[PDB]
């Protein structure tokens, strides 16, 4: 039995050796009286050949997909190397052929991308409802072994760097993350519930209190929120706590680590320190606090240039701002453009083209009046098109912004490599509108600017916190701040939040009163971990880098979770169901 | 502000430099015009001193225990080095002091394990309302950060041999373990539900089945079952999985695993291999499938002398245990060692001392008559106290079983290190009384020992599993086995286990049919974690190796989970609570 080999592993090197191989049959191929099958395993492809001496071909010519065979064989120089395979110069001259599982045929192929052909995407409910068929799959291997090197190396780092891993309860009291609680019903009194948690936040802050100078953990977060591609019901995240540091000293460890990261799972060197940007700017220059820098098109203000101008709408409006386009846009593209500044309430969407002395279509009547002023400001060149929203602050900057991602796309305009950003100076607050009152910005625990302390009150709004977002490529790919560990400070921030004493007590008593025995200064950040590594393998949602996932109902077509009990069962629990 | 060193990693080599510390105030002393400070982290205390002189002395005449301060001070040699700390042989003495959070009078103290001296167990539910501050005594960190280096070293290990470490789903179907399910209400459609996993059983051979080939994971398990100091209603497995394996090669990866681990994390070498003993064996040797062999008393068979004897227990009982005991037994004891075996099924003990050349005491006068082949069958010497029980074989065994047990924490046997064993063969049924039908000694997927098949439907209790326990000082530290990979099989023995074609389907149809696309020969194991931790740590239970615990009643009292939830709450899930 015992292998001598991975499959996949045999080089030159091993000619002349006996081998004992163990895989599947990728592919049978009964070529003249010979028989060739690739056996597969984790590590690549091999040929085998039997021919019709050798007492294994009896059992080669029953052979089939997806089948499990032992192989013995003798490894020999392929007269024609393949240059696609890195078992390519070799083959294995079979001696003996065991069949140790048949297979039925499986509901999609996954022997192409071993052959480092491209393979055909199938339908994503099929590959989930068959997962353990669709991890067979090359690209699936490669990204959880990915997720595992990533993980890996994000313990070595922290290791060396003094952290100490804590496992903190699932079964426990409720994390305000924003986001609504799983509950799991509590036998020996019905009615009583433990919450999966949203995440370690309040516990990894008892960890600083407790003297546990710097605390890490790969931790699963539960959130029952609503689900899409950069969502799963059930997440995982890179969470981290320091003591007695600032916010220099959190982003000056994560950026060590993310590029000791990058070297290691992609070796891949990133150019440090990050950049920064203020979530002014942010909002300012790319109308989003998760800007995607893998290309300019910065947004500029031109609304000073249309205070006194032809047309109506840059004029009545508080906002006007301006981008430049590299390329032209079609006529069905401007269209799209535009219907996308109308789904973040701007009114529509305006361009012109810049020429080699003037302006041509759209607005470009309205713009040669000011040509010299607003081609200073946008920096466009001749063979650019401007494309302009206005309104208001807010919603020229987001709207104009969104259509600066959907035009690199439709521009398909060059968005390689990986560009990261920290997003800081946020505001503490956030106003909800379908409650008349402010929420937290993060969550409840961030601390206040220390200055922005007077303000708490004046203007709610105005009121900086020492947050910080990571993001990448677009992508807010981690969050975090500094902590209130005045427990004075916490019970006031909690007042402003809109809840009163009692409440306090109740959701976080135990923490209050844990902020009143000593807390050191202390913050951190977490990592969303399945986004940062969909971002790492270029996949176009994070189910493909989690074993088994779930769609985007919450439900697993593998087993069928989430499905009925029997009624003994849940009564037992002292639940019922109200169903309609 | 930053730090220059842990305040315990301060030594003679430091002598003459400036530092600055930051951490809390573990103790003050004013002792005569001079004040005392003895400030903690993680690393340990550093005794400050403050002169009447410095700047420091008007602050650390105002501070007081659990205070959090930053110290800045020039080392200096102490002219009395103090043996019990590692910064025993130098001080600081202050030139400035910062108060930074000041700490009300804690419930229980957490100073004295610093100094190395001993601390007296306050009430677990106080230390567990106040675990943040239980955490901050140095014998929990000891253990917590034990931790975090075993499953460093697990890591560390398990990567160099190839091992693919994936995170499996929480919101998933049911796995059985032998517990009650933990249930997460769907909102979406009232009566459907996921469970928490009972372990990643499944998932972790679906994962052979896709050609990883060894797989491992630090696994949350959820089992709502009967609590206890071994028992969490949610821990911590190291779950491990490989393909091509045979139980061979299982143990051999797991006891070089184990080593490791020793090794890394307390620097003890095991010696490799580990005894082994068929559960027969065990259950003979020792009354237990898990025998602590920290101690002798072996447990021996002496029916056979008693088979023609004056005394009618030993003669008309099926079999005769004895034990020979070292020391003597006072009244009281044997009376105490006569209760366990009574609770144990036995009509009761009996004993006699081993008195140089001849016996002594209870039942001494029918040993006299076979003295020389009782003395040659036991081993015992003059001082020595026989035990016996009497009844049927597994009774006669269980009952001395636990009465060996006993006698060795009365004896207070000596007790040292770890002893680690393999139980094999186990069978692969275990008959359920409360039902009059067979169940799973492990699990459903284990696979029945090659040859034992015939024996299955005909002979359902004789059947052998490739099943194994790993057991360490008398505790199952971990559980595995290896597979059913034929689906027909898998099926066969699901029948066997009182499960319908139709139930297969709702249960373990996604699994079944999985088997049937090509699964290869695959095993694993699954060590308890908590367990292997509590006992590294020589522990009283595993709520000591976890950072927040449960208490018996598996609730937080840190937290108060589990807790009621608002009618709306439970209105959007569509649940009602009712009396079981
Ligand atoms: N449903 C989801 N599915 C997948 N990934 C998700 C999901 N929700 C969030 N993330 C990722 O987790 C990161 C951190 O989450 P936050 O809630 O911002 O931080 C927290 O949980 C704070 N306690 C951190 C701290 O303050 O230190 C996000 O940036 C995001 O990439
Ligand atoms: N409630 C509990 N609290 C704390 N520790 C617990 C608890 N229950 C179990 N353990 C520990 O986990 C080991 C493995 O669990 P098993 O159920 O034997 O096997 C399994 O779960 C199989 N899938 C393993 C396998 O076959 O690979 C036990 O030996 C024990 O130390
Ligand atoms: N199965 C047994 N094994 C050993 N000692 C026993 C057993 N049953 C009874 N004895 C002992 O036999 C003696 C007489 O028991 P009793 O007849 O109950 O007075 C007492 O020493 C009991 O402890």
């Amino acid at each position: 039995m015992r292998r001598t080999h991975y499959a996949g592993s045999l080089r030159e090197t091993h000619v002349g050796e006996e081998v004992v191989l163990e895989g599947w049959v990728n592919r049978r191929r009964d070529l003249g009286g010979l028989i060739f099958l690739d056996l597969r395993d984790r590590e690549g492809l091999v040929q085998l050949v039997a021919h019709p001496a050798s007492p294994a071909y009896a059992t080669a010519e029953r052979v089939r997909p997806e089948w499990v065979v032992r192989a013995k064989g003798l490894v020999r120089l392929r007269p024609e190397p393949n240059p696609r395979l890195a078992t390519g110069r070799v083959e294995v001259e079979l001696s003996a052929l065991e069949v140790l599982a048949e297979a039925k045929t499986p509901p999609f192929p996954v022997d192409a991308g071993w052959r480092g052909e491209e393979e055909k995407e199938a339908s994503e409910e099929l590959r989930l409802k068959y997962r353990y068929l669709d991890l067979r799959r090359r690209r699936m291997q490669e990204n959880l072994r990915l997720r595992h090197r990533v993980i890996k190396a994000i313990w070595d780092f922290l290791d060396r760097e003094g952290f100490v891993q804590v496992e903190t309860p699932f079964l426990t009291k409720s994390t305000p993350e924003g986001a609504r609680d799983f509950l799991v019903p509590y036998r020996h009194e019905p009615g009583l519930f433990y919450a999966l948690p949203q995440s370690p936040q309040l516990f990894k802050q008892m960890l600083m209190v407790a003297g546990l100078d710097r605390y890490f953990q790969i931790a699963r977060c539960f959130r029952d929120e609503d689900l899409r591609a950069d969502r799963q019901p059930d997440f995982t995240q890179l969470d981290l706590e320091m003591s007695f540091v600032e916010v220099e000293d959190v982003l000056e460890l994560n950026e060590r680590l993310m590029a000791h990261v990058f070297r290691e799972a992609l070796g891949v060197e990133l150019p440090l320190p990050f950049p920064r940007l203020s979530y002014e700017e942010a909002m300012e220059r790319y109308g989003s606090d998760k800007p995607d820098l893998r290309f300019g098109l910065e947004l500029k203000e031109v609304g000073p240039l249309f205070r006194q101008s032809g047309f109506r709408v840059f004029q009545e409006a508080e906002s006007v701002k301006a981008l430049a386009l590299p390329k032209a846009l079609s006529r069905k593209e401007v269209a799209e453009l535009e219907e996308v500044a109308k789904r973040h309430k701007a009114q529509g969407l305006a361009w012109a083209r810049v020429e080699e002395g003037g302006f041509s279509g759209g607005v470009a009547k309205f713009l040669e009046p000011v040509r010299e002023a607003l081609l200073q400001a946008t920096e466009a060149r001749p063979g650019d098109t401007l494309l302009f929203v206005a309104g208001p602050r807010k919603v020229a900057a987001t709207a104009l912004g969104a259509v600066r991602l959907r035009a690199a796309d439709l521009l398909g305009l060059k968005r390689e490599g990986f560009r990261f950003l920290w997003v800081v100076d946020f505001p503490l607050l956030e106003w909800d509108e379908e409650e008349e009152a402010w929420t937290y910005m993060h969550h409840p625990f961030t601390s206040p600017h220390p200055e922005d302390l007077p303000l708490l009150e004046k203007d709610p709004g105005r009121v900086r916190a020492l947050a910080y977002d990571l993001v990448l490529n677009g992508v807010e790919v981690g969050g975090g701040s500094i902590r209130i560990h005045d427990p004075r400070l916490q019970a006031r921030v909690f007042r402003l939040l809109g809840i009163g004493e009692e409440e306090q007590r109740e959701k976080f008593g135990f923490f209050l009163e844990a902020l009143e025995y000593g807390a050191p200064p202390h913050g951190g950040i977490a990592w969303g971990l399945d986004r940062l590594l969909a971002l790492m393998t270029g996949s176009p949602s994070i189910r493909e880098v989690i074993a088994f996932p779930k769609n985007k109902e919450g439900k697993d077509p593998l087993t069928g979770a989430p499905s009925p009990v029997p009624e003994e069962q849940l009564r037992e629990l002292g639940l019922m169901v109200v169903r309609p």
